[PDB]
């Protein structure tokens, strides 16, 4: 038995609504193989969970009440995470791995509701319920597998979820866990964000609580028509992006990385594009993903929510029109991690303070119109990881499709090579005027 508060930033009810859910595709040579493929799988699941039960237990809350959102704890559930296995190779409605080769791992491809264990958003049956900790899926396709893991979001951030997998491909092929990664996988959760002391409200949470006379909230979906899509960029124009930024750097940044050079070029790329449907005057707001664990001194193993954003405000017209390196600049000006660490203090204090949780979000001020929201991935390690299956490493590595949600954006793990694959969500209106753009399209490979 267990009972582990979640942590504090994971009370938030944007985050325990959800599962993230991440995609690795491996080639099969031979059906012969899929019985061993299952059994060492079915193994190394009883293993990790032998060696660390929270694995397979459930996030559940208590003490909700009117104007109290509770508070949820990790608890016992099953005897090891599920996994549900599928075999797709005789439905014409699968994907196949020659059919994903040729249109180049695209998103539509990786349908949530056909290779997921269970729905990103809490849509449809099973989503009001348990919600399991871990889920797991194999998917047998033509020539190949498709391994599915869905995370519970205020359990785990896609850093966690990389720690949480990356243990159980060493438990599948039966190699030991380090001293460090059993501490890692076991720290308190509850006390890993120091609280500021007599704290009620700062800049610490600009951004992060809801107001009535300001647009935002949660997984927004907007009442227009809107997609999703991968594009992918070279490691040769991904260098050629970040070649194009640091020449034209404020006199305050020193440097920036190829993930705020990406990044930039999308807020850029976005806002050239919105300019033939609104005005250059509309502000635009970039909210960026970074994982709070150096700010706080927390190892990289830490699987559990330890995640904040940085906030960028401008205009439609100014982001569009400045140089690549002013915008990447903007970025990297944030990235400070005693700012990072102070901000997340004080968010997890607010949150701690609070019993009524249910105006707090990461995206609170967003308005999906004109706002970036984006997620890197671009840093974990799933590229690496094998299984024991004896297949060799990942082909691709792909988030799967979902709804909609306008302007919610992702980088994939990046491939070794240095390939970046960024998911766009976009209306309609944008996406197609994007596609079309000469600018964007000098390094964006449309895949779909
Ligand atoms: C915010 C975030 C996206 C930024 O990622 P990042 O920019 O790739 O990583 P860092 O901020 O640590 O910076 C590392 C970069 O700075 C560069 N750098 C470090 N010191 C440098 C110096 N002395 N001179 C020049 N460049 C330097 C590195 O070369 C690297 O850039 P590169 O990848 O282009 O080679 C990422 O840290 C993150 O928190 N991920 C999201 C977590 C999540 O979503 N969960
Ligand atoms: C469905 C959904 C998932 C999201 O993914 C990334 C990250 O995992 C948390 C979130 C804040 C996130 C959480 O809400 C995002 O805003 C969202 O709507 C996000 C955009 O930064
Ligand atoms: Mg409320
Ligand atoms: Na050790």
């Amino acid at each position: 038995a267990f009972k582990i508060q979640l942590d504090t930033l994971g009370q938030l009810p944007g985050l325990l609504s959800i599962y993230t859910q991440i995609s690795l595709l491996y080639p099969v040579s031979d059906s012969s193989q899929y019985p061993t493929i299952v059994s060492t799988f079915e193994q190394g699941l009883k293993r990790f969970s032998e060696a660390v039960p929270w694995v397979a237990g459930q996030v559940k809350a208590e003490g909700i009440s009117e104007g109290n959102t509770g508070t949820s704890f990790i608890v016992p559930f099953e005897d090891v995470p599920r996994v549900v296995v599928k075999d797709l190779r005789d439905d014409p409605s699968a994907p196949t791995i020659e059919g994903m080769r040729k249109a180049g791992y695209p998103m539509a491809m990786f349908d949530e509701n056909i290779i997921a264990p269970r729905k990103t958003l809490p849509i449809g049956p099973g989503t009001g319920d348990p919600k399991p900790v871990i889920l797991l899926q194999l998917n047998f396709i033509k020539g190949g597998l498709i391994l599915t893991v869905n995370g519970q979001h205020g359990a785990m951030d896609m850093v966690g979820q990389d720690a949480v997998i990356r243990l159980l491909s060493k438990a599948c092929r039966n190699d030991p866990f380090t001293e460090e990664e059993m501490t890692a996988m076991n720290l308190d959760r509850k006390t890993i964000v120091p609280y500021l002391e007599n704290y009620t409200i700062g800049p610490e949470v600009d951004h992060q609580i809801v107001k009535a006379d300001v647009a935002g909230g949660d997984a927004v979906l907007t009442p227009v028509s809107a997609s999703w899509a991968f594009f992918t960029f070279s490691p040769k124009a991904m260098s050629e992006l970040k070649d194009a930024a640091t020449k034209t750097l404020d006199a305050s940044t020193k440097f920036v990385s190829t993930d705020d050079a990406l990044s930039a070029f999308i807020w850029k790329s976005a806002s050239r594009v919105r300019l033939e449907r609104i005005d250059g005057s509309a502000p635009t707001e970039f909210c960026r993903a970074v994982d709070a664990r150096p700010a706080m001194g927390v190892s990289n193993n830490y699987p559990g929510l330890l995640q904040n954003m940085t906030y960028h405000n401008s205009t439609i017209g100014e982001i569009a029109n400045e140089s690549l390196g002013a915008t990447a600049s903007r970025l990297r000006s944030e990235l400070d991690p005693a700012s990072m660490r102070q901000r997340t203090r004080g968010l997890a204090t607010y949150l701690h303070n609070n019993p009524d949780k249910s105006n707090v979000s990461l995206t609170a001020d967003a308005d999906p119109s004109t706002s970036v929201m984006l997620s890197s991935w671009a840093k974990v390690g799933l590229w690496d990881y094998d299984f024991g299956l004896g297949l060799g490493k990942p082909e691709t590595v792909r988030r799967p499709i979902f709804e909609p949600v306008e302007s919610l954006m992702y980088f994939m793990p990046k491939k070794p090579d240095g390939e970046f694959c960024a998911a766009l969500s976009l209306r309609d209106e944008d996406m197609d005027r994007l596609k079309a753009d000469k600018e964007w399209t000098k390094y964006a490979q449309y895949v779909g």
